[PDB]
């Protein structure tokens, strides 16, 4: 669910996840996908495509548990949606961390998301 | 389309429409609906429910014709759906104008949109 996703992003990036990514670029947070502005945005693009692969899951509401082993996220749920959502969320939190150095606050509150150029199909 | 809506909002409110309303509250701009935060937001809630009622046209994409003369909006009726779409947009622009007095900049970039409480079904 959103709560787990936010926590993973917070735990991997150290940033306030909704504030920093909730409206970032053409793909992060609210709304859909669009041409990525940068690497951080591409992380979010990939994340939304990851969600789209799933059938019958609710990425916003479906709560799952995850744990830490050796400072790495462990997705141990047996429920297929919960496992897959967890893996999508883990991947985007890692990707956002990996690309932290090019985070650009200019993109943080993108009130022009609806005018983003159309994303390529997932 | 978003172009006519933005034009009406700028005509009626004098505000940069995407900057002022593109991420405002739980209902304005990008994203879906949610419990309205204030009167401006409630304008946006009603607007998105208006869009949901339409049949036969696409509120994001489809252009339509209206006139702005003597600071009054008149919607064209060459197409019945575009007429209704135009009326949705006209109503939100007026509603936003009339609630500018309680516009709250703290709600302008609502990066917590996905955590809005469930909106009233339309
Ligand atoms: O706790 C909530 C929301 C709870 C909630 C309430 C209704 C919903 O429909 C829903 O999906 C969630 O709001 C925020 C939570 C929050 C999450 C991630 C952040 O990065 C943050 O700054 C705040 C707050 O503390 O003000």
């Amino acid at each position: 669910s959103l709560f787990e996703l936010g926590k993973m992003i917070l735990q991997e990036t150290g940033k306030n996840p909704a504030k920093s990514y909730g409206v970032y670029g053409c793909n992060c947070g609210v709304g859909g996908r669009g041409k990525p502005k940068d690497a951080t945005d591409r992380c979010c693009y990939v994340h939304k495509c990851c969600y789209k692969k799933l059938t019958g899951c609710d990425p916003k509401k479906d709560r799952y548990s995850y744990s830490w082993k050796d400072k790495t996220i462990v997705c141990g749920e047996n429920n297929s949606c919960l496992k897959e959502l967890c893996e999508c969320d883990k991947a985007v939190a890692i990707c956002l961390r990996e690309n932290l150095d090019t985070y650009n606050k200019k993109y943080r509150y993108n009130y022009l998301k609806p005018f983003c150029k159309k994303a390529d199909p997932c």
